[PDB]
């Protein structure tokens, strides 16, 4: 679990948003696994606007932050789960690092702010859904 919040903006993994999330959708891509909800209260987080390809991530399954070198976001197969069935997700970023299912929504962090959140995994990979291309949620 875990979330972004940006102004009036709550960023959660698509797969795991609630009832007011959607009742309250600003924007959404089953292909991204991400969703964005309006919030009445103004979030303190800063979003990356760079292309830095090293940061650090939150592993709850670890209770631990690694650093981490990452891809640029690209469209990658990702086997069936829970959630989706076998799909290609657009925006990911992979990095050699521990992930489990419930690590979704763990923060990676560059020095420039917020880069993205956890997605995918297995095999000794984790995999990032990218938030540094939605430009818009810095304004209005
Ligand atoms: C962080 N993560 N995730 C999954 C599988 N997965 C993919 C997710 C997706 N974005 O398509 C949907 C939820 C889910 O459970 C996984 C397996 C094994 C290890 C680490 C893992
Ligand atoms: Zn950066």
């Amino acid at each position: 679990s875990g979330a972004i919040y940006v102004g009036n903006y709550r960023v959660v993994n698509r797969h795991l948003a609630t009832h007011n999330d959607w009742a309250n959708l600003v924007w959404e891509d089953s292909s991204r696994d991400l969703l964005v909800s309006s919030t009445t209260a103004q979030g303190c987080d800063t979003i990356a606007r760079c292309d830095c390809q090293t940061g650090v991530y939150y592993c709850s399954s670890r209770r631990k932050h690694y650093p981490v070198s990452f891809s640029k976001p690209s469209l990658i197969f990702v086997e069936a789960s829970e959630y989706y069935p076998a799909r290609y997700q657009s925006h990911l970023m992979l990095a050699v690092g521990h992930s489990e299912p419930g690590d979704c929504g763990g923060i990676l962090r560059c020095q420039h702010g917020v880069v993205g959140i956890v997605s995918t995994g297995g095999n000794g990979l984790v995999g990032f859904a990218d938030v540094r291309d939605l430009l818009w949620l810095d304004e209005e």
